[PDB]
Parts: structure tokens; C-alpha cells; sequence
């Protein structure tokens, strides 16, 4: 099983794909600089253009195991190799990974189709996996397996749909009479070939398979105007021989099952049944994709603030994953202003010590 | 991943819906003829075939 | 399979005997019915079961949901 | 599968067709002139004539794929050809779509029956697909398929009721002798033995309904009742159903006239998929009507709005909005807010 | 299928064309002199009249596709063909469909029996399809077939009810002395006589023969399926089971009932209203579909009044601008 | 582009009277409190509104 045959056949394993870096960078990015001299105008074209640049790196870092983003500053492409010390990029730019030659850790330069660049110039993320000793992508043969299994049920309903009812019928007509004249000719022939009328037994077949299409097409036409199949031999059969369904109905049930175990995203388990689950039920019980997008999205900014702080001077956040509705807010703003009413009706009306006071501050959380 | 500008559909996508449509061709093919009767009798042959 | 055996005048003879062989098997084909001549002739479909893998994967399912405490 | 054939046998693809026009110009419409001297009246039998014409324009769009309406003015028949710079209109006429010939967009006028008619005068309906570089209608062969099963069902349905229950007897009797011999010196007196068999036929008969028992004397007598079925037929029902529900967003057509418009009030912002199909329809049309209405006539056309408030949604309304108004009045007279603050809130606020 | 031979033997097929003239004219018309110098009884006669005349041109509208309503006035028979100006009626009389010839809509005037009618004097209304080109009643060969089916299932039911189970019996002595017949008939009494039945011959046989309706069944709820797609009106697709939806619910969500019967009395009024007002300065409404209940309109009122007090409340309590207040009032909307 | 939730004239009406309320109760807890200026103000940033 190939994964890239299988990426341009299957949608799904598309959306698979993606579905994870479009929720990372749904609610956006926030882009800051150490010394506060960039306009807000620039720093926010920056952001978009790195916005851009990670959701590719995002998708090479599922599909291969290792996505690169360049740091575009005001260089020539000679000057890529040198490193760089403190500057301001004038871009980010995704680099496909094909095009990318990298010897490993203990080396600090790629190559690039063959420009040498250093690696302090370029946001790598990576997931390597140290009981394998290499780089892994975020599916598995298993997987594969799986996804392969839902498209070749379809493939062989297609295989099957067009004759999964027909007529088999058995008649010792004229038919079979010339049928049987050209069955023995041709056994005749068979023991001639592995040793001479043998064209005489040709155009026999020609012609008797000629009636044979005349007859069928009567028999069709006496079937379609009066609705009755009528036959003369006494030993004339007919049957329907018909198709069946429940392997592929049960191996859908199991390999939705088996999907379901082999990944977390929501709507690849649920094939597009179910929520992404990543809004406020005023509760610290978060869902498992919200805990996966939280780590995914720590590595992302671990792997960015790597070098955009030490050699740019750019430091780079994600947006909040629950996004709080207006009248969530209201809410919210009215539940602590009643606090804070209920907070000063007590200091003015209590007679408490101030060392009880204070140790009631700490054991606040608003206060 | 692919290199090349791609539409939001895929060939499996496109056999789903040629399926789904084939349903409905076979049952068109089928719906005429659906009940029929098979009759097997000799003195009726003696008649038709002469 | 006697002439792929010898493959492994017959020109011709080949020639005549596919074509008959693929007319005859197009014809029924096409037409929706299998027709054939001998009286003792048979035609059955062949079908595979799954029950025996579902009930694997309960019985699995249960002995992981035992054997684990991750939930 | 023929479309006009279609039509004119099956009730449920005219109701299809003529479903979204009527539901259009349910509601109604406001005709408005720019130069505000048209007494009233007058723009009112405008008004109807234009709704009238719009129907048949609706129906043919969803038809054919294109619907004419000529807008007739105070001229002579030969005065058509010549342009309109402003005038008011003294109606609206709307043309069948076989006596129009248009060679396209590039030509600014047309032929109707060999009346030669500026494109100026007309209001033109037409739904392009670019894809397919063509006028197409809003069926396809699939969904004329699928009406055509659904129809034929029932033929079906009528071919077999009469002999869907009957009767098969085998008798190696005298009957049998009779249809032998007959047979026999047919393929080679005979209608005497015609007249018996039909006789005894009649008396067994006879003896049936009297007495309730059915007797014959072969050994080898054989009698078996042939019965019909309809599952195949119930499940290409179901399946029919299925294929229209997914083909059509039409909620009548979708649901064999079992569900509602659904063109309600619900206090809520989740409108409905025909909703939204209606409100896209009627966008078109008002484009298509004031790109020449206001330009050459001085008229401007408007649909009225979908969703119908009833009275008391209405007094329910006010009700909550002077409940609003007393709460900010209140709020105003007992705060000590600033200048500043009090602006801000007023435009976060959405009444005021 | 001849529409009117199923007429003729199917009520529900005359219901189906009656139901929707009947609830048209079941809430009543209003009538209105433009002169206002009529007296309101012989006003009120004229409705009656013209209410007796609509139905069966409603009627007509439906089963050929076209109606006529002469308008009487004092005039001879001969008058009939001269147009009219302006008078007032005397009254409505419907002319039946199968009397009357009309060439067409660039003619003027009509054939009666040979009396030429002027078409001033008549009230026309007409289903013309655009796609035909020709005038079509309400239904179709399809929805005839329906109703012939469901017709054709009873008639079979009729056909093989009396023979659903029969006894068949074989037997070769019987029949020695068949060929006594009515002896063994009352032998067959004594089985009835004895609950026993005795024969001698060994290979004799003796089955009960029955017969099955689930073929029927099918084909009822298939066509009653049919039927429901095929029609709007609620009686006729529920089998008079379900109600007309006519009601008052406080909302405006109306039914696809209501809106079928409030298209067809619009397209009514105007008819009627083309040449009563221009020839006959007379002017027709309908009533409201809707009926509200005494204890609707008294939960109404009291609602409206609550409302009142409110804004008055509101104003006399208010320091409001007065271009605030103006504001408020076009954005309100009962006031 | 507009934005793609569209709110009702009532759902407009709800969301000013809660606003309302929400600002009567702010000028209610101004008026009858006594915190210092820096809680007040610390109170500004963590409020939504305000």
C-alpha cells in the first residue's frame, strides 16, 4: 500500500490530513517583537504570510514526518548559508519537502533544489520517534490497511453492481441441438489440434451461435410483450440467480470500528458525524482532540520561538482553542461583578481580623 | 503533496455518485419485468411451433 | 488449455475457436440471462461469512477493556 | 425521456415546476416610481400585471432555462424595433418561449411571431451554467428518470392487478381428450369438441359456486393457486422516494406534499434551505427586472418579505422593545456613567 | 380512463373536485356598490346569487378547465350581444360548460343554447397552461390511473370474496357414479350432518383452496401514497382522516392549504373584479380564510390594551428626545 | 464579507437588554463600593465589557 497512491485516490485520507492543521490555525496567531519598534501594519502581513507557511508545514509534518519554513530576510541567495545574528525577515516560506536534502541533527545546513542553507534560517518540526530511531509520519501500515479495506468495498460493489440479478436458464431445444452438434465438432477438433472438416465445423459454429442470438432475442421479445417465458423441453429450467451484501455490510461496520480506534480526530471516527467538541461547557473536563490540538500546537510554537526570538527577535503565540461566545461573556462579567458585590458586602459588614482577612485572600482565586 | 492545482473532488468520490446513480439504472432496467411467469408444456409447443 | 499447453494451420484454428468462444460468452453476457445446453449444467453463487470475525472483535474489545485501565 | 411528454402526463412534475413561482410571488410585490408622479392606482394594475407576467416568466426559466417578459409601452407595432430612452410603461406581456428566436447576448434584439423587438423592452430571465456553456433547465436526465419510475410503478401496478390472484388446473379428463384432439388436427367436428369443453369448463364451474367444492376424477388432477407480489415494487418506492428527496430541495416535492413550506417565524436566524433557495431566486429576478425598470422606465420593483409576521408576533414585539426602551431609560436616569462611556455603549448596542 | 365515467362511479373523485369550491365558499363574499347608492338588501341578494353561481364555476374551473357566469340585467335576449356601459345586474346565472362555444381570447363574444353573448357580460374564469398552450382542468392521466386503481382493488375484493376457501377433492369411485352426482352432494350433507368425512378409494385427496390479499394491501398504501403526492387537498390525501388547517395558531406559518386557497380566490376576485367594476360598478372581496373565536378576540384585545398601557407608561415615565421618541414610533408597529 | 451568523430583531433585543443589566450592575458596584483605585482598575482588564 502506497501512501501517495492512496492520498490521490481516497478524499478521505486527504481530509485525514489536513483536518489537523486547519483546526490548529483556525483561531489564528499572534505575532509580537522584543523591541516594540515594528509597525503594526508589517508585523501583521508577517503573521499572515506565517499563517501560510505553517499550515503547509503543519501537512508535510503529517504526511512525511518533518515540515521545513524558511525565513525570507533581505539577502541574496548566496547569502542563505552564512547565519544570521539579529534581523528582521521580510517573510516565511514553506519548503516542500522533496526539494529538501538534510543529513540530520549533527549537521547545521540543508540543501535546497542546490542552494546551501543554514539551518538557524529555517523552522523545522519534527516528529521523531525514538524507539524507531527515525522519523515517523502520523499514519501506520495498520492504517493503510484500513483505509485500502473502505475504498475496495465500493470498488467491488462496483465490480458487482451492474448483474447481481440474472436469469440462468437451461433448455434442450433446437438451440441445444445445434449447441451439441458444435460441442462434439469442437471436441473433435480438440483431438485433431493435439494430433479434416475442421472448417466445416467452423462455419457450423458461426452459424449456430448466429440462431442462437436469433432465438434469444425472440425469446426476449415474447417475454416483453406478454409477459410469459414459454418453453417446449420438459427438462426447461429457469432460475434468478442473485447477489449478496452482508460481507461488505459487516467488514463497513468493522472498519469504521477499526478507524475509530486507529485515530482521534473527530470527524475522521465519526465520518463526519460528530462535532469537533472545542466549545465552552463551563467545565475543566476538555476533549481528547482539544488535548491533542493543545500539544500539536506547544510544538509548533516550541519549534517557531526556537529560533524566531534568539535570531529574529519575533516571538509568536497561538489564539485561545475555545473562543467565548458575546453572550457567554455578558455572563461571565455579570457572575464576577455579583462576586465582587457579594466580596465588598462582607468586608464592610464583617468584624474579621485582618490577619483572617488576609488569609482569606489567598485562599481566593479572584482575589 | 501532489504538486498541482487539484479540484475538491476524487475519483473515489466520483464512484460514489456514478453508483448512486447506476442504482436507479438497474432498477429502470429491471422494474418492467420484475414478476413474470415461466409456463413448460408440449401440446402449447405442438401449436406454436407449427 | 491443450493449445496453451503446446504453446507453453494452429493459427487459424485458434484464430475460429476464440473467436466462437468470445461471441457465445459475450452474448450471454450482454444479455442479462445465462443460457446453456446441457441438461446437467449448474450455476450456484459462492458466499463468504463474517460472523466469526465480529464476535472476535467483542470478545477482543472485552479482554483489552480488561487488560487496560487507559481509557 | 421526453420532458414535455413528462409534463403532460404527471401532475406531480407540473406541480415541481410551478411549486418555486408561486411560492415567489406568494408574498407579493412593491412597485415604486423614481419620479414619484404616478398616481397610485395606476402603479397598482402595474403592479398586477407584472406579477402576472412574472409567473409565467419564473415558469419558464425553471422549464426551458430562459423567460421573456416584453414591457409594452404607448407605440405601434413597428415602433418595437426602435430603442427606449424613458417612458412609463402601459404593461406587461410575457412571451412564450417557442415563438422567441435569440441568437444570444451579443444581439440586442430578438424575433417573436416576424416582429422585431429591441432587447431594451424586454426583462430577460435566464440561468447560464458556464460549465456547460449553455441555457440548461433545473432538471437533468436523472431526475426525469427517476419521475418516469416513479410513474411507471403504478403502470405496473395496473398491468397486473386484474390477474394477480388465478387459477392452474391440470386434468387428464375428457376436457384433456378434447384440447389433445384438438391440438393435434389444428396442426394437421373439432369445433363440436370446442362447444363440449367450453361446457364442461362452464359446468365445473357451475358446480364451484354452488356448492363450494371443487370435484374432478383424474388421479393426476392438479389445481394450484399463482399469486403476484409488490416488494419490488414497495422497495423502488422507497428508494424513488430517496433518489427525489436528494435531488430536489423543493420541500413539497421532497416530502409527496407531507411537510410544510417551513417560511415561518421562529425567532431565530437558522433559516431554511428553501428559504434560502427562494430568497437566491427572488435576488435574481429583482436584478434582472431593475437593470432595465429604473434605466429605461423609471420603476423600481421589490419582493415583498418572505416570512409573515402575524399580529400577535407583532404586539409580542413592541411588548419587548418598550420593555427595552424603559430599561435604558432607567439605566440613564440612575447612572453617573461618562460622556464617553455612555457614546461607546450606545453603539454596541444594536436599538439605539 | 374517461374523467367522466369515474365521475359518474367515484365519490371520491367528486369530492376531490368539490372540496376546494366548497371551502373557497365556505366563509362568504362581501359586496360593495362604487356609487354607494344601492340599498343593502338587494346587495345582499346579489351575493347570495353570485355566491350560488361561483360555486359551480369554481366546479367548472376544475373539471374542464374553464367557467362561465352570465351577468343578468334588464335586457332582452336578444340584447345579450349588444355590450354594456354601466348598469347594475339583476343577477349571476352559471352557463353550463357543454352549452357554450368561445372561439377563443381574440373573439368577443360567445355562443348560448343560438344566442350570441357578448363576453363584457360575462365572467370568465380560465386555467390556460403556457407550456400546453391550451386550457387543462386540475387533473391528470396519471392521477385518473390512481383512481382508477383504487377503485379496481374493491372491485376484485367483490370478485373473489364469495370463493376465498374451497374444498378440492379427488376421488375415482365419486366419479363412477358422477358420470348420484346430487347423491354425493347430500353425502357431503351427511359430513355436515356427522363432522366427519368418509371416502373409500385410497389415493383420494382432499385440500382447502384459499386465496390471499397482501397483494392488495401493497397496492393500497402505494396508492395512497401516490394519491398524497398527487394532490394538496388534505381530506382527499388522508382519506378524510386529517383536518383542513384552517385554524388560528398565532403564528405566520401558514399551510400549503391555506396558501392553494387564498392563490385560487385571488385569481377569482380578479376575474370577477375585471369587468364588475369597469361595466358594473360593483367590487367583490372574500372573507378572511382565518376565523378567530370570541375568546381569541378577547385575549387579543386584552393583549393590545396591555400594550397600550405600556407605552403610555413608558412616554409619561420617559425624558426621551423628541426625535428619539418619532424614532421609536415608525419602529414600532402598532403605533 | 458579512458575517455568517445573521442575528434575529429579538435575538438583538435580548443581547441589549442583558447589556443593559450588565451595565446597571457595574454602575450599581461603582456607587455602593469602597475598593481602591488600583482593584478597581484591576478589575477593568479582567472584565469583558469594561
Amino acid at each position: 500500500i502506497s501512501s501517495l497512491e492512496l492520498y490521490k485516490y481516497s478524499i478521505f485520507f486527504r481530509n485525514y490530513i489536513e483536518n489537523v492543521a486547519e483546526d490548529c490555525l483556525k483561531n489564528g496567531l499572534i505575532l509580537e517583537s522584543a523591541a516594540h519598534n515594528v509597525s503594526e501594519v508589517e508585523l501583521a502581513r508577517l503573521k499572515v504570510q506565517l499563517k501560510n507557511a505553517l499550515l503547509n508545514c503543519i501537512i508535510s509534518y503529517r504526511f512525511h514526518g518533518i515540515g521545513y519554513v524558511l525565513v525570507k530576510t533581505k539577502d541574496t541567495l548566496i547569502d542563505l548559508e552564512q547565519p544570521v545574528n539579529i534581523e528582521l525577515p521580510i517573510g516565511f516560506e514553506y519548503l516542500d519537502y522533496e526539494y529538501v536534502r538534510d543529513l540530520g541533527v549533527d549537521f547545521d545546513h540543508i540543501t535546497y533544489k542546490a542552494v546551501k542553507i543554514h539551518k538557524s534560517r529555517l523552522i523545522i518540526y519534527e516528529n521523531f520517534d525514538y524507539i524507531l530511531k527515525r522519523y515517523v509520519p502520523c499514519y501506520t501500515e495498520s492504517f493503510l490497511l484500513d483505509i485500502y479495506l473502505f475504498e475496495k468495498i465500493y470498488v467491488e460493489i462496483e465490480r458487482r453492481i451492474e448483474n447481481h440479478n440474472f436469469l440462468f436458464y437451461k433448455d434442450e431445444s433446437l438451440v441445444q441441438l445445434q449447441d451439441a452438434l458444435s460441442s462434439a465438432t469442437t471436441s473433435l477438433s480438440a483431438l485433431t489440434q493435439s494430433n479434416n472438416n475442421h472448417s466445416k465445423d467452423i462455419s457450423n459454429l458461426r452459424n449456430l451461435n448466429d440462431s442462437l442470438s436469433q432465438e434469444l432475442a425472440r425469446l426476449k421479445s415474447n417475454l416483453n410483450n406478454e409477459g410469459m417465458f414459454y418453453t417446449a423441453t420438459p427438462s426447461a429450467s429457469l432460475e434468478v440467480i442473485k447477489y449478496d451484501l452482508s460481507y461488505l455490510k459487516e467488514a463497513l461496520a468493522l472498519i469504521k470500528a477499526k478507524i475509530g480506534a486507529d485515530t482521534k480526530e473527530p470527524l475522521t471516527r465519526s465520518f463526519n458525524e460528530q462535532a469537533k467538541g472545542l466549545g465552552n461547557d463551563g467545565k475543566g473536563d476538555r476533549s481528547n482532540y482539544y488535548d491533542f490540538l493543545k500539544g500539536v500546537q506547544e510544538q509548533v510554537e516550541n519549534s517557531c520561538n526556537l529560533k524566531l526570538t534568539k535570531y529574529f527577535g519575533l516571538d509568536m503565540k497561538f489564539n485561545s482553542l475555545i473562543m467565548l461566545s458575546e453572550e457567554q461573556k455578558v455572563e461571565r462579567d455579570i457572575k464576577l461583578i455579583e462576586l465582587y458585590s457579594k466580596y465588598n458586602q462582607l468586608i464592610q459588614s464583617s468584624s474579621f481580623n485582618n490577619e483572617e482577612l488576609a488569609m482569606l485572600k489567598e485562599k481566593l482565586f479572584s482575589f
